[PDB]
């Protein structure tokens, strides 16, 4: 119960950094994976949402993993701009937003239940 | 026990992540704090030592949280390091190698006990 949210929560943040490092270091996504298809969204997807049935927050996850699967595709789309400053600080800007969403809403669903 | 693993596994990426964000926005460390003062260092020092007393894999975490601080003061005592690409990416890769020894650490000690 709170193990498995303790580990989820470590998932989505080795997840984040794992991508990071690799535009940091690399400036380019390669073989990084959009967060639906990452540890912590399969997750959610396939145990999360029918743990958490019911609840309010569950939807707002969704929506934001959902908002950045587009963010993610479009970058895919155009490697060229991980090299450009702006638009790589840009992308370390969103997921970082996006991560930190969901780990505070992740929490309070482990806690509504 | 697996829950205790996992909750210091996102305490030190949680303090990694922030890090990293800060050299990567404002190029200089600024507020940032060495690991050893931030939540997880203080709880090995207060906690995490005695908890794991006499084995082996204490001595080696300490030691890459030392270690660390010296990295830290040197290049505080050289800001315009992180100006520079080549030396904001050793200083990069020295959190990066810092956190993932640690953490491979943590893991063994969790696991034997």
């Amino acid at each position: 119960a709170e193990e498995e949210k303790e580990r989820q929560i470590a998932s989505i943040l080795s997840w984040e950094i794992d991508i990071i490092y690799k535009i940091l270091l690399d400036s380019d996504l390669g073989s990084s994976l959009p967060l639906s298809q990452a540890d912590f969204g399969l997750w959610f997807n396939h145990k999360g949402r029918h743990y958490f049935s019911g609840i309010a927050e569950v939807g707002h996850i969704s929506r934001l993993i959902q908002d950045f699967d587009g963010i993610f595709n479009q970058t895919m789309r155009n490697t060229r701009n991980l090299n450009n400053r702006s638009l790589r600080v840009k992308f370390l800007l969103q997921i970082r937003n996006t991560v930190s969403q969901i780990i505070t809403l992740l929490r309070e669903l482990f806690e509504e239940v």
